[PDB]
């Protein structure tokens, strides 16, 4: 057993405040803002070795990456943003930073009882999304 195997499955977004304004401040448009407002995705979390994946599937958008803890790698975000991403590990929290254009956001990760918390940050503005097992 290893780094992230408590994150590992499948989960389903259940729950989700702020995200509009986050998307906002992230500097999404108005109708990819609408639409992916509705998305209710399933995250999937695999691990093999030290290799990472974390999928997405929507309606909105299917969207994987792939990443080693620590190491920088190149990020398509589903609102089409080219980011530079690095994730690791903090205290058990998977921390994931997005670089463009001279801006950052940060998304963490918790497990938090049987959910998975995540956590999206942008200037002043937070959202919070919660998702259950699938
Ligand atoms: O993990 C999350 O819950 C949040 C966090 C911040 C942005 C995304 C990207 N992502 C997958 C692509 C997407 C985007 C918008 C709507 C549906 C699907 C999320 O679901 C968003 O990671």
């Amino acid at each position: 057993s290893h780094m992230c195997d408590a994150f590992v499955g499948t989960w389903k977004l259940v729950s989700s405040e702020n995200f509009d304004d986050y998307m906002k401040e992230v500097g999404v448009g108005f109708a990819t803002r609408k639409v992916a407002g509705m998305a209710k995705p399933n995250m999937i979390i695999s691990v093999n070795g030290d290799v990472i994946t974390i999928k997405s599937e929507s309606t909105f958008k299917n969207t994987e990456i792939s990443f080693i803890l620590g190491q920088e790698f190149d990020e398509v975000t589903a609102d089409d943003r080219k980011v530079k991403s690095t994730i690791t590990l903090d205290g058990g929290v998977l921390v994931h930073v997005q670089k463009w254009d001279g801006k950052s956001t940060t998304i963490k990760r918790k497990r938090e009882d049987d959910k998975l918390v995540v956590e999206c940050v942008m200037k002043g503005v937070t959202s919070t999304r919660v998702y259950e097992r699938a």
